[PDB]
């Protein structure tokens, strides 16, 4: 179709106008003082919400190119959200200011390749200076500290996620579930956790963490690529029969074959999810076998002659529960046989003293500390099923938050990170005057998340910046309170991963929007 | 002609509109960082200034309630400009703050009039306060060191100040003139000033000062109402052949003979001016003989059966200089020989012996400081013409700050003393909640003038007055070196009378503004 | 009437928009490759021109904002030509190359008043460099030689100014008259020349010069500011029955007495100019006096007792010719006679020896110097009226141009000077980061003059102007030729004066624009 076609400033502030509403809508939702906004349904009462992802979704602009500036800005918050699932917000804040100062710099006729390596230089600079004020959170204690804080100070959800790390390891597996009864409970069972999530976003039955769930599923291991649909007819209504949900665990599944899963669990038909199969090339089949071992399956494999129409319910795999994201497979207590299983992992113990090679070491070791590692569920006790869904999600959400720590630690919130980092950049330099202005360009934008916390609670955004500044550390507004002090013994903490990729991911987006030259679109037509 | 007429909130948003264009133009150009306003003119290049008066006199609006707005809220500057000569974008800048949350309090139904008592009791109670403040301007040290302050740290010319009040008094009369040549001059000569203007602005030969000036002229004393032409039209040629110009000092002139007047001087014809003569009933006569005495003229009055017709140019009277304002008529060097005004100095002497009331003895002793008084002379000296209209026009502005400084002190400048004076009142209330805010709207535009000198330097208003109000005493804000200091050794005071009358000008129409429930105008047509 | 009143943003770009109009009118005739501009008469042939004044003074604007811009940057040629006589349209290029990269620093958020003193400090040290440039023409080969190049390389006319020079001194008073024949004369008669121009434009009888010329005229000299016509009219009737014009040397002439000597110079009746006496003070009287002694006159002043009526023939002054400039009145061969001439320089001359003031000592050595150093005539000969015209215009023109270059000295052409004079500023800072971008402002534009006159000869400027910047001292491009040389020996030459005036009114108005916030102009109604 016919297009439009703008160019330089024309498609600036276009796209700097499309940024601005996405961001201004976004931005009035941050911290303990967001506002709400209210997002219209087509049906009974509009939502209203604090949630800076929810609003985001939801705009969608009639100019077509200040459209696409918010669109692209909105890429942003989701890869903030699936690289440390929180700070989408102030992913936007630190973008609308980048975009902003960015673009006006353009305007005033500086160079827009310098500027964006400016912004880069400062944001790779910042980030090798937020780690060196990071906090660690290694101990039980810290750990327990930051889930109580996560879970709104509920230190039951706190010693509840310090107990599971300590069973399975800070880097392992952990579920949660739902309780029996009044009481929490904590088990181990055999599972394991992989990097592949699932291949369409349809599967999805539980939209509230945006994941697949099944209940005691036949798992289908077949080492092969499934394009038609024919190869599946005899194993699928083997598994209607049992009444059992179907995972399938294929090298993947592909147009034709995938498109019929979709419609076939769309329509209550059977409940199939498809993933496919962890690494690649040979090691592949290594770890397939690995899952068929853990959950009682046997290997489909092309290269034994074996087929998927002669496959049977006793072939397939089984496990209590299997969960997947977007981007992770956890099957949760196989029924494969402790003996079949630890004998397993002394065949891969053998493979570790005859490896010689560093990466086939690894390698190795990574597939024994999933097999032998298990995964710790998490059953969540509470009175009424509500009292129980609600704390359910609390625990997982302090879980969440306190996995991150464990990672990268921790650092002040209420954006007093970003303004400790940015004054310590005071003196940085680029190679030419408009990389200067990058520089300063970012160093300006660290402020901006702060600064809209405190508008958010109707206090000056100037003043209380000034204030911070002027201390050191740890000093901060809690913006709760409205009272200044010490943000760590205030218990308002940032994993440094969500700081970090707020800050990545808004330079990133930004460095582009302020190189881009040239916009297409459709003419409104 | 056929009226729109508008009612309570209707009413208060456009009075509300007119204002802002009005304050928003004219506090550009506050303080030392005040921002150039260009003014346009029908011929050639437009004007270009920093002085708030200028730019208040040229703004009119075309919708007729935003317009009357602006014209109200101008009645303020023009007040405050009158009655101290300076302050007026400080004047307009208090308004525009008391007016603008004045508003907002009703338009949230807060009661009009409680809100305008509660400003009027904060502004009577700061009046006291900045009483208690000033600092006094008494002795000749600290008139030639506000002088010298007020003229761009020119300690000639605050000697020069210094040296005049001292001959003179500090209440006594000062002119400025051009100098003869490379040093300055002081003489006292003999003259006298009284409480009367121009009968019409037409009579403006000056507008730069906004005032008549006369070389040499002729003065007619004439004892009463003066309508008809005819009777002037001897004289008026009489003095048209002496290529002198005429000032006329009668009980009034009316309508159709100050017309002509009016019209003729408009015209080039014959270079006349007209004044009221001061006082009223008995004591008129009396001082219109005293000045008749002093310029050795006659006066001219029905009550001894003379006419204006029957009067020559020996009748009148003359002098060196006349200067005539908006309410002041100042007569310089009258020819009345020094027998003459002395021997009439010890009748008016003997004439407070005799007194038998107070009354009379004040207005008699007042006589006497104006006919014994005379006037000081500054002839100011410079190298070239260029650089004496110059240092006159410095002397002249010293001159009149000096003068206000010796009748009601000095306080902190940059807006201090407003803001000391609002941090006093913390705690003053009054009769109800509505006045309370009424007090709190007064003491918040306190602010005002501070916050608008910062954001002229393009600092920061709230972080600025923020600190200032962190202070005590004399610490201020420094806008023209942008560092904080001590106010008085800085050298950055105000008179105190102008502080407070542009408080009490801008208190007064914001509250008149507050309590307007109405508003007539002409239909746009 | 009712105003339009704009502020910030929307007021720049107007501002702006009316420079470039104007600004691209005028620049497109800079240089010796400069373009014709076609200016519309409202009758016969339009004007065809490549001057740049002729250009501006018909630029205005149907937008009232843009014409305000328009009329506020031709203030820059009007005074670079009052103050210097040439320069203007370079003065206009470096304005527009300053107003607009200082607008747009200001659209992206930098402090005006700091982007001023950034340009004001780069202007002030850029002037103290191109007196550290400047080759001084102090001897009269330079003289000759800067003459004659300015004269379109007639060594004639070069040998002649060096002449003239040399008899009266560089600083000494030169004119031009016709020649009476074939040859070039020069004389010296008994003259002088004053600080004070015509007090009305319209006394301009040759508008080729912008001048009064009177011959053989009576001299009024009046120590009185002369008001009223009745006490002219009895010497203006015996001036107008011997037939001869009438110069008056007054205190001043005001309102009505000028208003009436126009209307009257106007109708052809009498032909009459007046001027301010020069100096102010004592000194004046004394001044007035000189001028009696060198006319043969006799001074009218009132402390005598004298008066105008009482003023024949024989108290008027003599002289064979005068010319009076927008500035200046030169009196050409004066009829008093050498003895009370040479009298009144003997006695002056023993002043010089009582004076105890450096002060009174210079005031009188001017004097005597314009007393006794006369007045060189530069008759230009030739073979035809219109050859002669012609020469007598270049020999004008010629001298004008070497005065300044005796003043101030000269500089490589062609832009160079400002160019060399930016190159070696590339170090210079101020106190924050908008100052620097403020002297970074002015540096940039003092290339533009240079890229102008490439852009005139279709060449680019950006090659030429590295080029020139690759090289140093007088290495430069020369538009005529196309081809790179050194400056100086080809002859392309700028008096100091003229850069130095077109780059200070350039940065004086272009501050002035920066720093606007608001304009007020008459709605289009
Ligand atoms: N008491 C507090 N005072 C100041 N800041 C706080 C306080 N409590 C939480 N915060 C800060 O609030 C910010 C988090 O606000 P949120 O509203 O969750 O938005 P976000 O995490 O940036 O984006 P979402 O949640 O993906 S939408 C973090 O910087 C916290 O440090
Ligand atoms: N260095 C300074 N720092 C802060 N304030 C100053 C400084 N110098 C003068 N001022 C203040 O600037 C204010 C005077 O500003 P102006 O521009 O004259 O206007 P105004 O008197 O209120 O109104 P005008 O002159 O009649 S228009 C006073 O409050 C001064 O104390
Ligand atoms: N051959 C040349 N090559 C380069 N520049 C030259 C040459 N001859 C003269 N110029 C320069 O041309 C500039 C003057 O051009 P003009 O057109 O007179 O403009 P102006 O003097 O800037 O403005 P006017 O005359 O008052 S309109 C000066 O910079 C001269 O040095
Ligand atoms: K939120
Ligand atoms: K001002
Ligand atoms: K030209
Ligand atoms: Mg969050
Ligand atoms: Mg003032
Ligand atoms: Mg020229």
């Amino acid at each position: 179709a016919a297009k439009d076609v703008k160019f330089g400033n024309d498609a600036g502030v276009k796209m700097l106008r499309g940024v601005n509403v996405l961001a201004d809508a976004v931005k009035v939702t941050l911290g303990p003082k967001g506002r709400n906004v209210v997002l219209d349904k087509s049906f009974g009462a509009p939502t209203i919400t604090k949630d800076g992802v929810s609003v985001a979704r939801e705009i969608e602009l009639e100019d077509k190119f200040e459209n696409m500036g918010a669109q692209m800005v909105k890429e942003v918050a989701s890869k903030a959200n699936d690289a440390a699932g929180d700070g989408t917000t102030t992913a936007t804040v630190l973008a609308q200011a980048i975009i902003t100062e960015g673009l006006k710099a353009v305007a005033a006729g500086m160079n827009p390749m310098d500027l964006k390596r400016g912004i880069d230089k400062a944001v790779t600079v910042a980030v090798e200076e937020l780690k060196a004020l990071s906090v660690p959170c290694s101990d039980s204690k810290a750990i327990a500290q930051v889930g109580t804080i996560s879970a709104n100070s509920d230190e039951t959800v706190g010693k509840l996620i310090a107990e599971a790390m300590d069973k399975v390891g800070k880097e392992g597996v952990i579920t949660v579930e739902d309780g029996t009864g009044l009481q929490d409970e904590l088990d181990v069972v055999e599972g394991m956790q992989f990097d592949r999530g699932y291949l369409s976003p349809y599967f999805i039955n539980k939209p509230e963490t945006g994941a697949v769930e099944l209940e005691s599923p036949f798992i289908l291991l077949a080492d092969k690529k499934i394009s038609n649909i024919r190869e599946m007819l005899p194993v699928l209504e083997a598994v209607a029969k049992a009444g059992k949900p179907l995972l399938i665990i294929a090298e993947d599944v592909e147009g034709e074959a995938l498109a019929t899963l979709v419609v076939n669990t769309m329509r209550g038909i059977v409940k199939v999810a498809a993933v496919k199969a962890p690494g690649f090339g040979d090691r592949r089949k290594a770890m397939l076998q690995d899952i068929a071992t853990l959950t009682g399956g046997t290997v489909i494999s092309e290269e034994i002659g074996m087929e998927l129409e002669k496959a049977t319910l006793e072939d397939l795999g089984q496990a209590k529960r299997v969960v997947i994201n977007k981007d992770t497979t956890t099957i949760i207590d196989g029924v494969g046989e402790e003996a079949a299983i630890q004998g397993r992992v002394a065949q891969i113990r053998q493979q570790i003293e005859e490896a010689t090679s560093d990466y086939d070491r690894e390698k190795l070791q990574e597939r024994v500390a999933k097999l032998a590692g298990g995964v710790a569920v998490i059953k969540v006790g509470a009175a009424t099923e509500v009292e129980m869904k609600e704390k359910k999600a609390r625990v997982e959400d302090a879980l969440h938050a306190t996995r991150a720590a464990v990672e990268e630690g921790v650092v002040a919130g209420g954006g007093v990170a970003l303004i400790r980092v940015a004054s310590k950049l005071a003196d940085l330099r680029g190679q030419n005057e408009d990389q200067n202005v990058g520089i300063k360009v970012a160093l300006r934008a660290m402020e901006a998340p702060l600064r809209q916390i405190v508008l958010n609670c109707g206090e000056e955004p100037s003043v209380v910046a000034n204030t911070v500044k002027g201390g050191d550390g740890n000093y901060g507004y809690n913006a709760a309170t409205e009272e200044y002090g010490n943000m760590i013994d205030m218990g308002i903490l940032d994993p440094t991963k969500v700081t970090r990729s707020a800050l990545q991911y808004a330079a990133s987006v930004a460095g582009l929007m302020i190189t881009t030259e040239c916009m297409v679109t459709d003419l409104p037509k």
